């Protein structure tokens, strides 16, 4: 009847692998466009080019998420096997069927090279196999598509290889002065100017992450240089600042001039939280509350009462899986540079907590709405990714903290070992006494502030 006459109208099994019929056995949905639960990739390869409608959502999911099941070379196979069909019923076939479907396809790839580009410059046979493809395509409607990808292929070839809108504050400095790169330091530079140093590295470190690289823990894996580049210099920031800080105050052995640095860090977070830089903020809070800095409680007793209170209320965003650090960024308007460690958390717990396939009739499929949310995790990300702050760099200040090293040659493990051991040693357990040590600083330990120019 005419069940059969749509079917039989598209091709049989024996030509054509991506038109057998839907079923509970090849594919899941979750009235109107339809939210694929689940499926095997064929089936999701049909779907990323349905003939009926265009999908913008599960165009740009898929693209972001497929490599967790499926290669680039396996995908552009299969697009291409998609896009070859086999040929009143002829003219009719290749209106409502041929045209759309090849319509779709390409489609696929002129979102694959302009949002995803990293896959044909990571491999050169996938950008040679995908520049052929697109050479051979003769059609009506198909030429201005292959002009429109030939466009964006070029953008990035030429892309292979700053300005403000408000007038930006003075650079502030202290005891170092601009160009006496050897004398910078914690105390040398002014807390200020840390701060906003730190906030425009970690600004364009957050900007830099792509979606690709946090699904699938692929940061976690034989492949995590060329895969999560950016993911790995973020995360690799936050661990050489936030021990570069511990290292800072535990091996300040005298009491007083430890205070002054402990005090020095929280007034560097106190200009983070002006910027709303919340990474900044976070990066404090891990460093004062690490098994080294933690138990310092003859340094926590001479901090200021009103800078206890801003690392105590500091502390307090993270708790209650960050109900008010969530809210204190709801509530903010750009510039900001949100706490980056969360997304990971979050990430982390949903790869975990769902399988990489679903069972149905005896035959496993892959669960696409496991990687759609890691996908709504990444969106969220990158609603704060174009928000630049009016801030002038300083290249020096820059280079000094892009280039911190306090595990030097250790391991991590190792070095946070010595962290608390030289904790245990400046201030020993009770009933032990408390030693006094000599001061290493030669020079003032008076901070300027954290108020800037223009009195
Ligand atoms: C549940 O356990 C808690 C924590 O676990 C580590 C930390 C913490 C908790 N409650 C609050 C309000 N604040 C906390 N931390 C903030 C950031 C810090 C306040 C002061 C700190 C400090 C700094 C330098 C030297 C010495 C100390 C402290 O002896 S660190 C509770």
């Amino acid at each position: 009847g005419a069940m059969a006459e749509e079917q039989m109208r598209l091709p049989s099994a024996d030509v054509y692998r991506f038109a057998e019929p839907d079923s509970e056995e090849n594919i899941i949905f979750e009235a109107g466009i339809p939210i694929i639960k689940a499926g095997t990739v064929i089936k999701l390869i049909e779907r990323l080019t349905y003939h009926m409608y265009a999908d913008p959502n599960f165009v740009r999911t898929f693209l972001t998420t497929y490599r967790s099941f499926c290669k680039p070379q396996e995908l552009l196979s299969l697009i291409i096997e998609r896009f070859e069909i086999p040929e009143a019923e002829l003219k009719r076939f290749r209106k409502e069927y041929i045209q759309p479907v090849q319509l779709r396809v390409l489609n696929v790839c002129r979102h694959w090279v302009e949002h995803h580009f990293y896959d044909f410059e990571r491999d050169a046979y996938l950008l040679q196999r995908m520049e052929e493809f697109i050479g051979t395509v003769r059609g009506k409607a198909m030429k201005k598509w292959v002009e429109s990808i030939t466009k964006i292929i070029q953008r990035k070839k030429i892309a292979r290889d700053i300005t403000f809108q408000s007038s930006p504050p003075t650079v502030e400095w202290h005891i170092s002065r601009p160009g006496h790169i050897e004398t910078f330091d914690l105390l040398t530079l002014h807390p200020i100017e840390i701060a906003r140093q730190l906030t425009l590295l970690e600004s364009d470190l957050y900007r830099a992450v792509q979606p690709s690289e946090l699904v699938g823990s692929v940061w976690t894996k034989e492949d995590k240089e060329i895969n999560s580049p950016n993911l790995l210099k973020m995360i690799r920031h936050t661990t050489n600042l936030t021990l570069w800080f511990e290292k800072c105050i535990v091996e300040t052995e005298n009491l007083e001039e430890r205070v002054a640095v402990v005090s020095r860090i929280i007034e560097i977070l106190q200009v983070f939280q002006e910027l709303n830089n919340f990474n900044g903020v976070l990066e404090v809070v891990s460093a004062m509350n690490s098994s080294p800095v933690y138990r310092l409680d003859h340094t926590f007793e001479q901090i200021p009462s009103r800078q206890k209170k801003i690392l105590e209320e500091a502390h307090e965003l993270s708790e209650d899986h960050y109900k008010k650090y969530l809210a204190k960024l709801r509530s903010i308007n750009p510039p900001c540079v949100p706490f980056f460690g969360i997304y990971l958390t979050n990430i982390l717990k949903t790869e975990e907590g769902n399988p990489e396939v679903l069972k149905r009739h005896g035959k496993e499929l892959i669960n696409f709405s496991k990687r759609r949310k890691v996908a709504e995790i990444t969106g969220e990300i990158q609603q704060y990714q174009n928000q630049p702050y009016c801030l002038r760099v300083e290249s020096d200040i820059k280079r000094f903290f892009e280039n911190l090293n306090p595990m030097g040659n250790s391991m991590e493990k190792e070095f946070t070992d010595y962290l608390f051991n030289k904790s245990l040693e400046i201030e020993p357990r009770n009933p032990k006494p408390l030693p006094r040590f000599p001061k290493k600083y030669s020079y003032p330990l008076k901070s300027p502030g954290v108020r800037p120019s223009n009195p």
